[PDB]
């Protein structure tokens, strides 16, 4: 199971590393992608993701979204996890390059309380273009079900835990 995590509170736990990396090692049931309505998985954690499929999330993906249409913003599906996970929890948030509210970021935490462990990055993040320290507060503040955080950057993490309030 989960190693070398710092508790951050009864359910959340945080530790410096590649979702990717991690994803391999423990092959949880949740893995969560960081994606866009589009299921497109171009860059940051969803394209590091899809490409440790060989391209099977990106196949899979282009088949839901001509099936369903796009995803919401605040919202998520349930894909297969291919050789890194049972599933795959793909969650868009707000992205605030696009001018997306960033009240929907609690939206978007709100779908990992549909399951009881997940392994996830903090939502907003990276090229999503959110502050990771707000992130960190409404995941902290809305998911209630167990959360294993992967964050792939040292001094972001150090940042995070010591400022932790
Ligand atoms: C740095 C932060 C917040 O953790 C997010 C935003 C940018 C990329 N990133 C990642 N997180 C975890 N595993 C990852 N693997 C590849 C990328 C990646
Ligand atoms: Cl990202």
């Amino acid at each position: 199971s989960f190693s070398g995590y710092l508790k951050l509170t009864d359910n959340v736990y945080i530790k410096n590393a590649d979702i990717v990396e991690e994803a391999k090692k423990v092959k949880p049931t949740v893995v969560v992608n960081a994606a866009n309505v589009y299921l497109k998985h171009g860059g940051g954690v969803a394209g590091a993701l899809n490409k440790a499929t060989n391209n099977a999330m990106q196949v899979e993906s282009d088949d839901y979204i001509a099936t369903n249409g796009p995803l919401k913003v605040g919202g998520s599906c349930v894909l297969s996890g291919h050789n890194l996970a049972k599933h795959c929890l793909h969650v868009v948030g707000p992205n605030v390059n696009k001018g997306e509210d960033i009240q929907l970021l609690k939206s978007a935490y709100e779908n990992f309380n549909q399951h009881e462990v997940l392994l996830a990055p903090l939502l907003s993040a990276g090229i999503f273009g959110a502050d990771p320290i707000h992130s960190l507060r409404v995941c902290v503040d809305t998911v209630r079900t167990n959360v294993y955080l992967a964050v792939f950057d040292k001094n972001l993490y150090d940042k995070l835990v010591s400022s932790f309030l």
